[PDB]
């Protein structure tokens, strides 16, 4: 019996995972409590104890999102999967969607919407700015979409998009409002129901500090009604709102087999969410806002120039212009080799033009602000002509 | 300023995760080494230490699969994600796909294929049997598909589908062969390249005993060529072979950002794959076959009746007919309440018809076989007249 491929020598070496200060825009450092929880034994996907953990997670995301939506659950996918499922469920071929573009995430949602067969329209912000309510209204009137997509915290540009009045306006025009809060939840106000948002998701690895790979989502009654009026099945079984909602106990129905949830990731997320709910939103958001303000002061004292408009800044991700003369990638490598601290470059329209420093979860403390300020400064000084 | 939803009391309680013997068809009990590795700190999704782990995983999957395919990687999704991606990438609207149905997985693959816009044909095995080559050949001739989908180990019926000569036959007729090995890999022979299989995936949580949620996949040169002649983009960015392949270092292009992989699931999977590679395929699969043989002798001696034809049995999942007068659910509950041991009912077409005992990874040992034999018999005797 002949085996042309042999057992890899590489796998006889130990697994190596250096412990780093992750001060890029994500993932953030997991609290030790969430790491310890991910050593717990595996559970069956339909076991009562798993379902209880899932039930507890739902309450926690409703608190974090500030929603009472019955269709609140998590997707067994990284944060992109929230963008996929939201678009996949709420679009049919030819539907017109308006993308509010405030950075990379406008490009990515436009791409997915087009892959799903929608008629994609885009309104773009001014550079380093959010979209105004006027700009949103004007584009809505022009395009008459059935879905408007906005990113609350665009992590490529470090920009926080204001949301008040936008859901109400959409609903004057038979439009659903989808909002990405992956980078913004916990670091800026969010009230899903109050702001009349129809679909929303965040990530597990940003402010929460859970492992990447499971993503909380919620759909309003209006979004559920849209799903119910579809003429065809959603294109992906794996994302189908009704089926994963049933698995997560949301609607009238028996819990059945949809897929095997990762109980490991459930454990870390549940613990991450319990930590956040224990701090509470007012203190959690104020802590990130206050660390950002400390960072701005340190950066601006040192002669650095910030990318985003001062009125439009996202506390969790700070974009900073790469100074004339500096190789951003060399600066990044210097900080990592010398200190095991991560500083990042840009994303999409800001690739090569900015650094991005994340202040998220475990990392949004005055001590870690000071540490990243110190090492960012040295790394740039070390590579500058 | 007003929080209508209050921090949940439920999340103030300890997280509880009982340590059970998972002798259902998955997940299986994780080795302590995999649980330990999942407390390791998170890493950046594009850090060299993360890419190294991915590179090492690729080598281990090529070993396990027996393939040299360059397009080998893992999807950030549970096992259904392998089915989704394999179908998403290799099908365009109207493509004829033939599903070889040997149980539930035939229904699920037909469902996804139809959702993706394909023209779906089905050829169904005899009850509790695999498809014969002649049955496959006849169906190929009737339908002239461009893809054939088989499930090597159908865990709903406990049936192992024979694959020798089928990829060769498909290729004589201008057809790709996709194979699900989620339940069979490590428990039955598999030689991806030797058997001329064009796309294949397995699960992390079955024989491997990693956490659920990341799924090894591979695509042959012919599959890659099919992808390249598409005239439409694949519907889901999250599953796009060429983009996840680039993130995984497969095609000679720069690694870029596609999505944040889960560090935690990489660590558990890496370690589970290293362990399986250490044991080696000959010994791994013989161990699962020998344990199944012991289980069969124990079951039949006790007067139980096996569901799958004796020539078509899958070692890792044994379907046993529910005896007349036994409430299978009640029996399952008795075993869990008294011993914290999981035994399962059926799935799709075998629902209400069978118990399923999984012998996978850590649980394919003579000791655990003896344990499940003992608890199963006791559970059944407890609820029977």
């Amino acid at each position: 019996m002949e085996y042309k491929v042999t057992p890899p020598a590489v796998l006889r070496e130990p697994l190596v995972t250096p412990n780093k200060l992750l001060m890029g825009p994500g993932p953030s450092n997991a609290p030790q409590r969430v790491l310890d929880a991910m050593s717990r034994p595996i559970l069956g996907h339909l076991h009562p104890e798993t379902l209880k953990i899932m039930d507890d997670i739902k309450e926690g995301v409703r608190y974090l999102f500030q929603t009472n939506n019955i269709a609140t659950f998590c997707l067994s996918a990284s944060g992109h999967g929230g963008m996929e499922a939201t678009l996949c469920n709420l679009l049919e071929d030819g539907d017109v969607i308006l993308i509010g573009h405030t950075g990379h995430w406008g490009d990515r949602s436009a791409d997915m919407a087009t892959r799903y067969g929608a008629d994609v329209r885009v309104v773009k912000s001014k550079v380093g700015q959010s979209l105004s309510l006027d700009e949103i209204r004007d584009a809505l009137l022009i395009h008459k979409p059935s879905v408007l997509f906005l990113t609350q915290g665009d992590s490529s540009t470090g920009v926080l998009q204001g949301l008040e009045g936008v859901g109400a306006l959409c609903h004057q025009h038979n439009c659903l409002l989808i909002v990405d809060t992956v980078a913004s939840l916990g670091g800026a106000p969010m009230f899903m129901d109050r702001w009349e948002i129809d679909a929303m998701y965040t990530g597990s690895q940003k402010v929460l500090g859970a492992p990447p790979g499971i993503t909380p989502v919620s759909f309003s009654h209006r979004a559920v009604e849209r799903y119910k009026r579809r003429n065809t099945k959603v294109k992906v079984y794996y994302w189908d709102m009704s089926l994963v909602g049933d698995y997560w106990g949301c609607f009238g129905r028996p819990r059945i087999y949809h897929h095997t949830i990762s109980s490991t990731l459930l454990y870390g997320l549940r613990e991450a969410i319990a930590m956040a709910c224990e701090e509470g939103l007012p203190a959690l958001i104020a802590r990130h806002e206050d660390c950002a303000k400390r960072l701005y002061r340190g950066l601006q004292d040192a002669g650095f120039e910030l990318y985003a408009d001062p009125k439009d800044r996202l506390s969790t991700v700070t974009t900073i212009k790469v100074p004339q003369g500096v190789d951003w990638l060399k600066a990044a490598q210097y900080a990592m080799k010398t200190y095991l601290v991560e500083i990042s470059g840009g994303l999409g329209p800001t690739a090569g033009q900015v650094f991005r420093i994340g202040l998220m979860g475990q990392n949004a403390t005055t001590e870690r602000v000071d540490r990243v300020l110190q090492v960012f400064q040295e790394a740039v000084a070390a590579v500058k002509p």
